[PDB]
Parts: C-alpha cells; structure tokens; sequence
C-alpha cells in the first residue's frame, strides 16, 4: 500500500537560527508529496534496511516502544546500542543486554547520557563520530490519512553519529500506521520565518512549478519563463572503434631487455602496429620513480596513441630529475636535451642487478664537453676532440685536449649513490601520426542516429556517428573543425568515414502560471525533435505540458520562435504561433480618412532608474579587511586600488551629478502657495502632503510604503537626501504648475495651469480650445487617471517593475559581491581571518593573488557592470534630463519619446534611487469614418489647409486638425490659393467659406 | 544594428563542457559562472527587448490591401510580395540574398523568427503607408499616403501645395530613387557597412572564443 | 547596440511613426519619412530626405 506523504520526512540541518531568509540545504532527506507506504497493525513489524538512515512516524496511544538497536545479533552475545528512557534514567549505551523478539512498553559500552491522538517522528543519521537523539512528539485529530501541515524535526541530543549501519528494525504499537521511507542526498529550499520555525519547504526538483522555486528561492512565482537546468539525453552505452590490430607488442625489447643504449647514441626505436596495453606495467612493481607531468600513470589504458618512442639509456639515480622540462644540467646540456612542451613519460626502474657487472659495465658512454648547447631529441655522434685552450689539438691529447665522450663504472661492489639506475624515455608523443598503439579493449558495434559515449583512438566524447561522403586520403584521420575539435572521423574499422555531432542538449525553461493561479506546469526541452524526449513541436523544439491551439492569442509567456503560452479555456496553459495583436485591417484608400471625435487624457507611467546606491568598496576593507600582510601584498599590484578606488569616487559624484542633473536643474526653488487651487486638477496627490511626517507626496507615500553590509563595502549617502530630493520634486513640480517651462530656461514666468495646459496643447498640434471647452470633463479625466495610477502603483508589483529590477541587480550585485567572501577562488577558505589564522605565508601569498585577481575579477567586473549599467543609468539619466528638460522644463514635440502617445507634460516624483515621470499624454479614443481629397478647388485654384486636414463625410467638407475632429468649414484663414487645379490629381470641387466673404458681401 | 545573435555559453558545455569534474571545479568559483550566465540571458533579453521596442511598439495586426492605388507610388519593392513564398519584400530579397555551434556554445533562436519579423516589419510599413502616424500614438486612423507626404512636407517648413502640383514628377523621382536603391544595394557590397561589419564582429567575437578551444 | 537601438527606436518612433523635425538626425536632408526593413540582426532605414 501506499500514502500521500505531503511534508513529511524532513528534519533540522543544524543549530542556526535564520530570519525571514530562504535558503537552501541538502541532505540525506525524504521526497516531498512522495507516496510513501501506509501499513496496517492487526492480527506486523518487518526489518527494514538502515543503510541511508529512516525518517519514522509513528501514531501511540501508550507509546510502545522499548528500545532501537543497533548491532549483530541482538541477544546479549555482542555489541548491540540500547535506548531506554523509563522517564529518570534515560540510558544509550551499547553493551550485551538480553531483549526480546518485538520490545514494548504498556501505560563494551561507548557512551553515556541522561534527557488518532498522538504523532512522533525520529530520524537517525549516520556521519563524524558522536551519538545523534533526534525526538519530537506533536497532537495530531485525524484517522484516515496524513494531515497536512509542515513540521520540522530538531534534534534534541545532536551528535552527528558516523557509524556504519545498514540493517534497523521497527517497533510498532501494539496495545497503528507506520511510515517507513528511503533516504538521499536530494536538496530542498526551507523557509525560515522571523521566528525561527520552519513554515513551509519546497522540493524544488519536483515538478518545473518548484524548478523554478529552485532558482527563483521563493515561493511564489511570477509569470514568466525560467532557465532552471541544462537538458542533455545521456547517451545509453559506450561504444569504442579502435583499429583492428591485436598483436602482443614488444615491450619486452624495451622493458626486458638483454641491451641497453647510452646517452650518447640512445636507441630511438618506433613502437607501431603493436598493442600497448601498460596493464602489465601497472601490475609491476619494478618501478620505482613513475615521474610525467603530461599524462597520468594510472588512467592511460583508454588512451591510443600517436606514435611512441622508448629512448634507452642509463644515467645516475640523482640525475632522474634532469630528464624533465626545462631542467638544465651536464648531462641534459651534453647528451639528452628534453624540450619544455614534452609529452611522455619517463620510466626510471631499478637497476641495482641488470646494468652492472663485477669488473665494470664500462659499455655507457656520456659527453661532458661541448661549445653548445643541445637541440631536443638530437643526435651528435662527434667524434672530434674539444678544444679547451687555444692551442690547435692535432688529435694529441694532454694539456689543452680532453675528450668529450666520457664512461662509466658500474660494479655491484660500488655504493647505491653510484649503483646503476635505469631510466628510460618511453616517449609518448600525441602527435600527428595515425594512431596505432591503442589499449587491451574490446570494439563494440556502431550505432547511427543516436548519440553515444565514444572514445575513437583515445579520443573521448559523446555524439552521434552518421556516414559521410568525404574522401579522407589514406593517412588522413579526423577531420577538425574551426575549434580543433573533431567534427568527422574515419572508422579505423571499416574505411567509412563518420562525422561526430555532440549529442541533443539545451536549457530546461518552464512555462508556468502564478502560483496563486494554477499548479499545472510545462516543461521545455528547446530546438530538438520529440525523439531525444499533448506535444507540441514548433521551430522552437518540443514544448511539454501546454496544450497546441491554432487559435492565436496575445503573447503572454514566451517559450522561443514565437510560439508563447497562456493560461485560459477548465482552463489550462495553451501554446500558439502568437498573434502580432488583434488582427485589424485598415479600410485603406485614396479617399478614405479617419479622424477621432473623442480622446482621453491618458497617463503613462515610465520608470526611469536615475540613481543607484552610492557604493565605495576600498579595496583594502574589502579584499584585505582586518590584516596588515594582505594589504602589504595588495599595494604590490601598485595602481589597481587606486584606479578602482577612483572608479568607484567617480561613480558616486557622476551619480550625484546626474540627480543634479535630472533634478536640481534649477537655479531657483519654489514652493507651493498655501492655497492649491489649481482650475480643478487634483494636485493633492502629487504635492506634499504637511499632514505627513515628511514633506513628500501622497503618490510618493505609495512609492516609499508598498513601492518602497558591514563587510568593508559601504553605502555613501546621497548629498540630495530623501527629504532633499522631495524637496527638489516638489520645487520644480511647482515651478511646472505654476510657471509652465520656462522656470528650466531663465526667470521664472507665472502662468495659470489652464493657460500652461492649452500651450501644452498648442505643442503637440491640438489647439486650445478643446481644452478650454471641457475644462472640467478632462479635469475629472485627469484626475481620474490620477487614481487609476494610484490604484495600478498600489496593487500591481510592476508598477515598480524597471526600478526595483535595477534596484535588485544592484542588490544580488552587492550580495554576489559578499558571496565571494564565501567562493573560494582556489583558496582553502573563503574566510581571511580563517586564512591568515592558519594559512601559511608563501602559499598565502598565491592564494591572496588568486583572491586578488578573482575578487577583482568579481569586483572588477561588478565595477565594469557598474560602468556598462551605469551606461545604462547615464543613457537612461541623460534620457530622463532631457525629459525634465522637454518635459518637465519643458515640452516634447518629438513623438513617442516621452510617452505612449502624444506628450503634455510629466509629473516628477521621487523614488528610491530613480525617478517616476507621469508623462501626461493625449490619445484618441474613438473616430467617425470619413472621406477626404488631397485639396479642393473653388475657382479653378487649389486649396491646401495650412493647419489640420480636409475631410468629408460625404455631404459636407471640413477641414479639422490631424488628431481631434474638430468640424470647421473651409475658411481662407485655415486654406490658401497655390497653382491650379488640372494638374493636381485627387482634388475635388467644392466651395470656399472665408472670414472674408460675409464681411464683404454684407 | 538592432539586434544581435543572442550567444548563450553554459557554465557546464562551454567552460567544462561534458565534464563533471571541471564542472565542480566551476562551482568551486561560486556563483561566478551564474552571474555570467545571467549577463548573457541578460543580454538575450534585452536583445528581445531592442527588437520589441523598434519593432512591437504596434498594438495590432496591420495588414496591406489587395490593391496598391497609392497615388503613384509603387512599394512593391519595399512592401512583402504575395507572389513570394515567405512574404517578404523584394528589396529584403535582395537584403536576404546578396547579404545574410555544437561545440559547447550555442545560440538561442529568437523570439522572433525571420518570417515574423518581417511580419512585423510589415506591419509597421502598412501602418505608415495607410496610417501614418497616428497607430504609434493611439488608434489607428487611415491616412492616405499621399497625404503622408503632404503633411510630411508641412513638418520640414515646406509648403505641401509643391507635392500635389508634381505629384507625377516626384513618384517618378521617388520611385526610380528606390530603384537606385535597389540597384546599389544589389551591386555594391559596401552598402552594407554598417550590419555586416556587426554581424562579422559578432562572428569574430565567437570566433575567438572557438580559437581558445585551440589556445593552451 | 542598445543605444543604437534606442536610437532606432526614437528613430522609428520620429522618423517612421511620425516625423522628425530633428535636422540631420534621419540621413542628410531635410527628413520626410522613413521606411523599416528588416534585415539579419538588424534595421535597414529607407529615409526619404
Ligand atoms: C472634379 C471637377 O473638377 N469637376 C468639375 C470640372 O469637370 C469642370 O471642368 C469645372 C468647371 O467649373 O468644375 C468642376
Ligand atoms: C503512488 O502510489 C502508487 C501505489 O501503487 C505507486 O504505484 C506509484 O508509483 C506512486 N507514485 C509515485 C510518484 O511514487
Ligand atoms: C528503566 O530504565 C532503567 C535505566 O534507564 C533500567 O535500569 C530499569 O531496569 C528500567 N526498568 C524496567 C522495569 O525495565
Ligand atoms: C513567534 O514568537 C512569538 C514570541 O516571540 C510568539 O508570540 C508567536 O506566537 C510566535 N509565532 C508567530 C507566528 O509569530
Ligand atoms: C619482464 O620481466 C618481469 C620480471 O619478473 C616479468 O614479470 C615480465 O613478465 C617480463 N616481460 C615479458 C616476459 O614480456
Ligand atoms: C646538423 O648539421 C649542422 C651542419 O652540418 C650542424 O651545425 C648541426 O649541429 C647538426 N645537428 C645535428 C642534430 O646533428
Ligand atoms: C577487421 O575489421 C573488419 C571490419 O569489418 C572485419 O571485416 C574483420 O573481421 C576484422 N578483423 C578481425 C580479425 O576480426
Ligand atoms: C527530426 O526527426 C525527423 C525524423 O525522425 C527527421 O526527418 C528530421 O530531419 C529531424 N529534424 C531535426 C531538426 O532533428
Ligand atoms: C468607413 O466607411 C467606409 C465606407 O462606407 C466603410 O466601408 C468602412 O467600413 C468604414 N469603417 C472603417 C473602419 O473603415
Ligand atoms: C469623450 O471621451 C470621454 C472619455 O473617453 C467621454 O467621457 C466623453 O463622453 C466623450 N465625448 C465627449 C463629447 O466629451
Ligand atoms: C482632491 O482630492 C482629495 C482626495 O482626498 C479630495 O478630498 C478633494 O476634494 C479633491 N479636491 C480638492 C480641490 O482638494
Ligand atoms: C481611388 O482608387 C479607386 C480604386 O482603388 C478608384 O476607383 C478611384 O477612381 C480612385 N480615386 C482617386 C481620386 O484616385
Ligand atoms: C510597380 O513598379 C514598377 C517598377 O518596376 C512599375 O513599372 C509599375 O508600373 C508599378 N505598378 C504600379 C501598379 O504602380
């Protein structure tokens, strides 16, 4: 049987309290919203497994249980531990005590220590040498099944346990369910509250609604689409297609030896068409000194090889370090020369007994003179004699003339510091010779179509393997790409030639709903066919979870290639192509006008950041705070401080002349008079309240109430304070209502808010007197819109949406930038007075470089990201100077700048390190359906409107502005007389009204 | 240069790519790689973003109609051709044609494929031959484009009435003036400076990357 | 690229969406209007001067 276990099985980490913090562990814990077994008890207590620890639950109504052991065979023969708590006497000890078959209870010794209606949990976890108690009882009313609800067991004696137990055994109730389940190493994401017990947890590896809890570290979620994991379809098996070669090579021509070379003539024997299988080699333990930096010793039988060399001498055990990269000696510099970038690896065995013999091994020869120094690999066979004055030497040996091929001795009766050694140069070049010693594997058969572990001459990876139509020469092996990396390969096999494509892999992105909407997930797997893998499969790749509709709706979460979820019609998550919106044809034609009859006044909130946290980081505090040595190593680098330092100052006063910049772009403060009176626009949201403890908006009481460290990094304070920068708000939003624009430019001019409005209107190209007819109509849609925004500000979180985001990248910024006093860069510890405490001064001084360079490359790059996203602050607060400069100092005739439609005016308010503009905007609302000709003619000449647009609705001509209707007749104040009618194409005849022609005629 | 590819590098496939080891030795610089990845999303989104600021700044779906009476204006050329498979402008053809990855660095598909792009692109060209400027404020009011260029002359400070009085002389001038368009744009490579220098710098910025997979 | 976007998008915006008094700003001459085009990672602008 099974049971829905929905918070069950967890348990506390550790000791440490945490407040309204979510943070993530993992540890051996139990599954959430896991079905795990419900059992009976009438009428069955079996043994279960301990090998990952249990989480127990047990229901009692006279707790039966007497005792949880731990040990062999349980019957007072052995070390068994024993738990007994007769309520005064708690006892855990683990001697030799007789119980019986099932212990109960009716209402050599290691340690020590004295502590339905009823539910217990236990947990028992097995690491680092003490004794773990965990206990926690709790009153639970229910029968049936598992309440619900989250409980968190703490243990009360904890001790993290460390012994190897595999095998428990459980001790049901009988005067009962039980849950039993499996642990491991699986993470979670638990909530800490103020208060310090664990509220709700999530398995954040469930399903994609907690993959994004996951990366998200909440519990709550936003619309949208996250990168969560990577997705790559692990390849089935491992295929191998070494050549066909199977012969025993002869590495006892190089190993077993009868005959040795010297240095000066070492034997440079290809080693080819043979199998090297170095098992054996492995399995010897003749050698003594295995030294190489290129390959690994132990990890080499999987490697095919180029073309390998056994270069077969006999130095001295002390010289076994001059046959390294770079090491320079007499005999590296006068008979064997190895170069810095060797691959291979050299072999020095013992020769105590081979190489030697009781007159002398006299046979080994060595140069110890020459006027050069060696090439790599080279052989000098010289037999001239070296000159060492400048007497020419005839072949005469003696003063002056010695000769450079010198011998040696080697007799068993010498000492083991002039004992013979071997060392031997089995050179293991990768080079670009057809690979032909490869391991003792067996070949598997090729698949096609499916990607699969190969490892092709030593060459290791995953991909598919199709055939391929190219010629590879005789002798031509792989074929590369632009990155070196293999792209096609020839099968040493069969001569067909395979191209290696790595395997399907991509992100894993969800689509959900808020979790406050819908629990019904969709996972993605991107740009793949549904193989790899209601599926819907697009340009986009495989989308899984939401269903396909050919109907299209507006785009709400976008998964790729224009195929985007969205939640309704019961309802579920539906995938579409997206429509580019509602799919509105335009009666189009030579004659056909449209021209609105009505408008709003809508207003459009754009959130521009203009500020950020004034942060200065002294390198010293940060990188070395609290230590001497660390900044004695850091003024090393010599400028990198200062120049950051200088970066950082800069970021701070060019932060402070930007808000100077976006705000105090006035010589001259005004304040509001006492009486706002302003023709019936409600400015008492937007103004100062002195109702409030601050001098500062009602609108801006939304923005600082719902719209809203010590670790050698600091925040500067602004020189415009809170209260400052309210009182530079409200003086140039003064200096709008009460003086227009021209406050920004020179003397403050007075001007009426309904005279500022109907210029504000005469600048977009709508006259006045729309204006000063609906006065009070667009005052109560003015003000209306006020508590629209109000109301939009106060329920919706996107009201902040681009400023609290830039306000986070700031914070996780700071908050990376702590991380790394917890990433370890290649140090130890994190922790500098963890490492100045116990780390040495020569390796501290590398790892304080890695902490230096790393650091800096986090803080060098955070500054850099301060740089580019102060770019974007600086782009954005240029952006937004301007529009206090035509916006709020003055006004934008430019379109679509300063807001969706055509822009009046901006309301400057204050927000935490950015500004929020109300760009006041007029937008049509609804048209009458018109015709129209390109001019009319009256008398034979052509008329053209000088301002607005000639329009008909068929019976009548008018002529209104482009963007309200506004039925004026034709008049020779609003048209003129230019050309003649016959050459014009589109104009029709009509008849002229002028503001001349009454006053005439009567 | 509006956009970019949107290069997404993976701290496991590009860095460490298929290696658990090198993986961890990743993490072992924390959340370093994170922030990197969350720079080159960052970058994709904000690219998206580009692309959706110039481009879905229109609200609905604009279509051409069935008949190009444009005043003598003929955008065949420059608006989608139905006879087009992919429908597309001819001088985008031409934009398509003349001028136009497994190995641990991928690149995301946009959010807008090139069909819909130019989809949109369609719609913003219909939205200023029949409305003008009025669909970028508010709703959309049909405009003749004739009339477009009247009021768009007003705008420079020039009088409208020369546009209707040569209205056969400038289509001819605007019109073989896109075909000088479309005869330099098909015959000099220059022409597309300034994308396909941006386009080969993106390609030489993951070039490089791909030549470090050969720097030791 | 995103300031050349921006800029493409008051571009688009003054130029293709309306019309820019701006001197110089749309290609040299007085501007008219402007035509989008798409192109591979980019805008081509056909602005009437
Ligand atoms: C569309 C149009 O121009 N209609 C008539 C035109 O045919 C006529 O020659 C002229 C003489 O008054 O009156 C007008
Ligand atoms: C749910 O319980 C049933 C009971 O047989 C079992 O078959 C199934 O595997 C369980 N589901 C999970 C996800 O464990
Ligand atoms: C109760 O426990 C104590 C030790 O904890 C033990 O010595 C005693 O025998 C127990 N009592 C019974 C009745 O088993
Ligand atoms: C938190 O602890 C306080 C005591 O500090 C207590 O009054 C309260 O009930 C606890 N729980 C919650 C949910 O506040
Ligand atoms: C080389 O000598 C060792 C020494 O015992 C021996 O074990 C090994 O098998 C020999 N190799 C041959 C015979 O190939
Ligand atoms: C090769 O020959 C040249 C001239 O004969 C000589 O200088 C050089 O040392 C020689 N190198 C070797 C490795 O023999
Ligand atoms: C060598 O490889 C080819 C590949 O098909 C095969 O025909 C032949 O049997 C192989 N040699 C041996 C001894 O199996
Ligand atoms: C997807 O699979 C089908 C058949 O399996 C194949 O024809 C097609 O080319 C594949 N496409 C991709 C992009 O993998
Ligand atoms: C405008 O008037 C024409 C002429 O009757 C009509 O066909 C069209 O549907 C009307 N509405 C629009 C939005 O074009
Ligand atoms: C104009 O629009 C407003 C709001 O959209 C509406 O209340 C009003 O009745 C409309 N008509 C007139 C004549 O104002
Ligand atoms: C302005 O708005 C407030 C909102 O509380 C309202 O009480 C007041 O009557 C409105 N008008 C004036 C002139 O203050
Ligand atoms: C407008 O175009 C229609 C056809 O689309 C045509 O019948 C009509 O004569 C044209 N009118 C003018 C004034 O060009
Ligand atoms: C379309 O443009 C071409 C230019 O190649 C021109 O020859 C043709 O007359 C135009 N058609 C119309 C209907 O304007």
């Amino acid at each position: 049987a099974y049971t829905n276990s929905f918070t069950r099985g967890v348990y506390y980490p550790d000791k440490v309290f945490r407040s309204s913090v979510l943070h993530s562990t993992q540890d051996l814990f139990l599954p959430f919203f896991s079905n795990v077994t419900w059992f009976h008890a009438i009428h069955d207590n079996p043994v279960l497994p301990f090998n990952d620890g249990v989480y127990f639950a047990s229901t009692e109504k006279s707790n039966i249980i007497r005792g949880w052991i731990f040990g062999t065979t349980l019957d007072s023969k052995t070390q068994s531990l024993l738990i007994v708590n007769n309520a005064t006497n708690v006892v855990i000890k683990v001697c030799e005590f007789q119980f019986c078959n099932d212990p109960f209870l009716g209402v050599n010794c290691t340690f020590e220590y004295v502590s339905f209606k009823n539910l217990r949990e236990f947990v028992f976890k097995n690491i680092d040498g003490y004794f773990k108690i965990y206990s926690k009882h709790t009153p639970i009313n229910l029968v049936r099944d598992l309440p619900q609800g989250f409980s968190a067991l703490e243990p009360l004696v904890d001790l993290p346990i460390g012994i190897n137990i595999t095998r428990f055994q459980t001790l049901l109730a009988l005067h009962a369910a039980y849950y039993v389940g499996y642990l491991q190493p699986r993470t979670f994401l638990l909530k800490y509250n103020e208060n310090g017990t664990i509220t709700d947890a999530v398995d954040c590896a469930l399903d994609p609604l907690s993959e994004t809890k996951c990366t998200l570290k909440s519990f709550t979620v936003e619309k949208g689409i996250y990168q969560t994991s990577n997705f790559r379809v692990q390849p089935t098996e491992s295929i191998v297609r070494f050549p066909n070669i199977t012969n025993l090579c002869p590495f006892g021509e190089v190993f077993n030896a009868t005959r040795f070379a010297s240095v000066y003539a070492w034997n440079r024997k290809r080693i080819s068409n043979c199998v090297a299988d170095y098992s054996v080699l492995y399995n010897s333990a003749s050698f003594s000194t295995f030294k190489c930096y290129g390959v690994s010793p132990t990890k080499l039988n999987d490697l095919c090889f180029t073309n390998v060399y056994a270069d077969s001498f006999v130095i001295r055990g002390d010289e076994v370090r001059q046959i390294a990269p770079g090491q320079t000696g007499k005999i590296a510099d006068y008979n064997y020369k190895l170069p810095d970038d060797f691959t291979g690896c050299v072999i020095a065995w013992n020769s105590n007994n081979l190489d030697s013999k009781v007159g002398g091994n006299y046979n080994y020869l060595y140069r110890l003179f020459r006027k050069s120094n060696l090439k790599p690999f080279e052989r000098d066979i010289s037999t001239e004699i070296y000159q060492a004055g400048s007497t020419p030497c005839n072949g005469v040996e003696g003063f002056n003339c010695y000769f450079p091929l010198q011998s040696y001795g080697f007799q068993p009766t010498n000492g083991v510091g002039y004992q013979p050694y071997r060392v031997v140069v089995l050179s293991f070049e990768l080079l670009h010779a057809p690979a032909t010693v490869c391991g003792p594997k067996k070949s598997t058969n090729l698949v096609k179509n499916k990607c699969v572990n190969f490892n092709f001459n030593g060459l290791t990876g995953t991909g598919v393997l199709t055939e391929s139509n190219k010629k590879f020469l005789p002798f031509q092996q792989f074929g590369r790409d632009i990155a070196d990396t293999t792209d096609a390969v020839r099968d040493p096999q069969t001569l067909e030639i395979l191209d290696i494509t790595p395997c399907s892999f991509g992100g894993v992105s969800v689509i959900t709903p808020g979790t406050n909407t819908s629990n019904q997930v969709a996972v993605l797997y991107q740009d793949v066919n549904c193989t790899e893998v209601n599926v819907f499969q697009t340009r986009a790749g495989c989308l899984i979870g939401a269903e396909h509709v050919n109907n299209s709706y507006e785009c709400d979460i976008p998964i790729g290639a224009g195929i985007c979820a969205s939640y309704q019609t019961s309802q579920s998550i539906i995938a579409y192509t997206m429509s580019l919106g509602a799919e509105n044809s335009v009666a189009y034609s030579n004659n056909s006008i449209a021209i609105p009859t009505n408008f709003t006044i809508s207003v459009t909130t754009e959130i521009l950041p203009v500020s950020m946290t004034k942060t200065s980081v002294d390198c010293t505090m940060y990188i070395c705070g609290d230590s001497t040595e660390c900044s004695n190593l850091l003024l090393q680098y010599g400028s990198f401080c200062t120049q950051l330092n200088r970066a950082l100052t800069g970021i701070a006063v060019e932060q402070d002349k930007n808000t100077q910049e976006v705000f105090a772009q006035v010589k001259q403060i005004y304040k509001t008079p006492p009486i706002k009176d302003f023709g019936g626009f409600n400015f008492s949201q937007i103004l100062p309240d002195p109702s409030k403890p601050s001098k500062r908006s009602f609108i801006e009481d939304l923005l600082f109430n719902k719209v809203t460290k010590f670790n050698g990094l600091t925040v500067l304070p602004p020189l415009l304070t809170d209260e400052m920068i309210a009182q530079y708000t409200s003086a140039l939003l003064a200096g709008t209502i009460t003086s227009g624009w021209t406050f920004g430019a020179g003397a403050a001019l007075q001007i009426p808010f309904a005279m500022q409005m109907a210029y504000r209107f005469n600048g977009i190209g709508v006259t006045q007197n729309v204006l000063y007819e609906n006065q009070k109509l667009i005052a109560n849609q003015f003000n209306s819109a006020i508590g629209k925004i109000q109301d939009s500000l106060s329920s919706t979180a996107s009201a902040l949406g681009k400023l609290q985001d830039v306000v986070n990248q700031n914070a996780q910024a700071l908050n990376t930038l702590v991380k790394q006093l917890s990433s370890n860069f290649g140090a130890i510890s994190s922790v500098l007075n963890d490492i100045l405490s116990r780390l040495d001064p020569p390796e501290a001084e590398v790892q304080i470089d890695r902490l230096i360079t790393g650091r800096l490359q986090s803080l060098q790059t955070y500054v850099t990201q301060q740089l580019i996203r102060a770019a974007e602050i600086r782009a954005s607060a240029n952006l937004a100077a301007t529009k206090m400069s035509e916006c709020v100092l003055g006004q934008s005739k430019r379109v679509d700048f300063c807001g969706k439609g055509y822009h009046l005016m901006s309301f400057p308010q204050s927000a935490p390190h950015g500004v929020v503009f109300l760009h006041v905007t007029y937008v049509p609302a609804q048209e009458k359906n018109f015709t129209t000709a390109p001019a009319i003619c009256h008398d034979g000449k052509a008329h053209f409107p000088r301002e607005g647009v000639f329009v008909s609705n068929g019976t009548h001509w008018f002529v209104t502005q482009r963007n309200f209707y506004e039925p004026q007749i034709i008049t020779t104040d609003n048209t003129f007389v230019s050309g003649n009618c016959d050459v014009v194409i589109g104009i029709v005849n009509n008849t002229v009204y002028d503001p001349l022609q009454p006053e005439l005629d009567s």
